[PDB]
RNA sequence: GGCGCGCGCGCGCC
RNA sequence: GGCGCGCGCGCGCC
């Protein structure tokens, strides 16, 4: 439907929108798009793990200033290596009115949510 | 002997507070607790947001009376013609007597065991 | 990241 | 007190 903003839940920065969000496995969330990318951060993860199909490597924080918001991690999906956000840090803002709503978990934030799709990263890149 | 009657124990100090044998539901939601024995476990001061919602009236905050630890407890009520205390189960440590196994429950709706309900009967014949 | 729990605390409703 | 929500810190499992 209807496009909405994520916004950083401590400095409220503009971070992405949700056109740009991927789910996998119907439970993992990415963001498209190289502009994304200028946005956060990367940090060695103290704990790296492996579970599902996901190697983490590290954490991502907003790119902002003082805030270094936590906004998820950084892993290895396949031939890729993508950010893998938490809604938890974020406020969704619908567009058209400004009004903002906190989701705690990703199955309680209702927007479409499209597969991610391998050729649809090739297709962009190369 | 019955072997599911529990000990409750302040969260933080971990002092004996009471028994779930002395535990008395008020209206299927608020637990209260019977006896002087009891009464000697805890302390109290005024609320800061308080007093009127259900059939009580929110008096005060309860403590744990142990000087060096002061965990909250819960509050002090005046309910009917009764003044009695209401303590939410996750301030304690429940300890089975029977293993010594605890556990924590943050609701209690979430701690089963044999529960009371109260009785204005009972209050008057422990009164006299 | 998902799920779960713990510790400290704030706010609203009744 | 019950119920809901939010803030900060930590842990477990994958
Ligand atoms: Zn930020
Ligand atoms: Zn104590």
């Amino acid at each position: 439907k209807e496009n909405k903003k994520l916004l950083c839940r401590k400095c409220k920065a503009l971070a992405c929108y949700t056109a740009d969000v991927r789910v996998i496995e119907e439970s993992h969330y990415t963001v498209l798009g190289d502009a994304f990318k200028e946005c956060f951060v990367s940090r060695p993860h103290p704990k790296p793990k492996q579970f599902s199909s996901f190697e983490k490597r590290a954490k991502i924080f907003c790119a902002r200033q003082n805030c270094s918001h936590d906004w998820g991690i950084h892993v290895k999906y396949k031939t890729f290596e993508i950010p893998v956000i938490k809604i938890e840090s974020f406020v969704v803002e619908d567009i058209a009115t400004g009004v903002q709503t906190l989701y705690s978990k990703w199955k309680d934030f209702h927007f479409e949510k499209i597969p991610f799709d391998p050729a649809e990263m090739s297709k962009l890149e190369h």
